[PDB]
């Protein structure tokens, strides 16, 4: 058993730390059941996290693997082995361009502001806006609620793909929650291991990760996505008890 | 005589140079006419058309005068006195951060966004980009066209005034033209040569301009405001037409 799970919303509480899922976490660890963050964060704010390899980050643009990793893939991008899933930044920034134009209005991203201006949008301190900024693949989008179909059509027509992290519209192009699962699965230094999957989350970019895994949890608020599993409370309550109801039961 | 001069749209053509007010500008220089830039430019920005004091900037929000200008008024700074006539771009940063809040949504400027995105946003070089993001009075606002009715009441309950210049809305406080003209005019050496003020422009956001003078000009597309005068051609031909037919006879 190998679980994949979101960090906002699900493993992480609204203040964005590790907090109440330890007690959860530590169960897994005890047992020895693989964790694995999938993330719409960047690689700084996974580290800043104090989270180890693998991991997924910037919604399956990146998938992050320990340099000892036994099964040879990606490429050395220092302590750690990147396998990139998706284009860069860079390509996806100039491409937004394209799709402004078309759009004729302002599409922002983070790109396009500074990290106080991020701090002040998302809540974030300074420091953590400077590495939710450090975008390798996946641009955030910051865009006018009436404007989103307008802007929605106009990615899809210069190429890009979007998609919705809980908070904010992303842009990327193959940045995919469940290919980058099922590729580090695929990667699995244990077979047996990886062949079931558990996969837990809250937002629109986690359904291509429900659909990645052999057991999908929602623990977002609302009505669970179409035959998906659900839990009594949100966020990292409902982590523990999906932990304690759902995973440990199939443990024995 | 002063000639008041609007600067984009009337003294500048369309790239952003002179050509036919060239010549006009030559002639006023030669009959002795001093001409006024007054101009919703940053200082640094008119710096870099080599254009010297006195000028006034920002939409009226800070008057530059030469450091030797033979009547003491305003703060030393290098080369000029500069006096402020509206509250200082950090304080309505501030008051911008109140409105986000009352307004339950984020208002996006200048300020928060980079040279590169100012500079795709306007159409702009980086350089100029930056130089039009170095401003002492006046926030250019980028906002989504459906919150705009809800952000500028926000502004007004924090105590803010707004203006729209043609592209993006204007957020300062004491910043208006007339008052700037008004304020240069009380503080003119020569007395006489103050008293037939003349203001040529090309926007209807010059009626403060055109109000604080005694003769009007026009050079805009269409029609002029109520007792404003009109030239038959736009822009610079329009300011070499309103010289050669409005102003040159008189210094006969
Ligand atoms: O889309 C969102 O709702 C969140 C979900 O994690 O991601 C963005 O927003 C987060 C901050 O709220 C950043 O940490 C991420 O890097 C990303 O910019
Ligand atoms: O970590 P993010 O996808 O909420
Ligand atoms: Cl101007
Ligand atoms: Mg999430
Ligand atoms: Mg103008």
């Amino acid at each position: 058993m190998i679980v994949f799970t979101d960090l906002d919303g699900t493993l992480l509480d609204e203040r964005g730390e590790l907090g109440p899922a330890r007690e959860a976490l530590e169960r897994l660890r005890a047992l020895g059941v693989p964790v694995v963050p999938v993330t719409a964060k960047t690689r700084k704010e996974v580290e800043a996290l104090g989270l180890e390899p693998p991991f997924i980050v910037e919604n399956g643009g990146g998938l992050y693997l320990p340099r000892d990793w036994p099964v040879r893939a990606g490429r050395p991008k220092g302590g750690y082995r990147v396998v990139s899933l998706a284009w860069p930044y860079r390509k996806v920034r100039a491409r937004l361009r394209e799709a402004e134009a078309l759009a004729g209005r302002p599409i922002l991203g983070y790109g396009d502001l500074t990290a106080e201006a991020v701090a002040r949008l998302t809540g974030l301190s300074r420091e953590a806006a400077r590495r939710a900024k450090a975008r390798e693949y996946d641009e955030t989008l910051v865009l006018c609620p009436e404007e989103v179909e307008a802007v929605l059509e106009a990615l899809e027509a210069v190429g890009l793909e979007w998609t919705h992290g809980g908070r904010f519209y992303h842009a990327a192009k193959g940045a995919d929650k469940g290919r980058a699962v099922a590729r580090l699965r695929a990667l699995w230094p244990d077979p047996e291991e990886a062949r079931f999957a558990v996969g837990l989350g809250d937002s629109l970019n986690d359904l291509p990760l429900f659909r990645a895994v052999d057991l999908a949890v929602y623990v977002g608020r609302g009505d669970p996505p179409e035959g998906v599993l659900a839990t009594p409370a949100p966020g990292p309550e409902g982590f523990r008890y999906a932990v304690e109801r759902y995973l440990l039961p199939r443990l024995s």
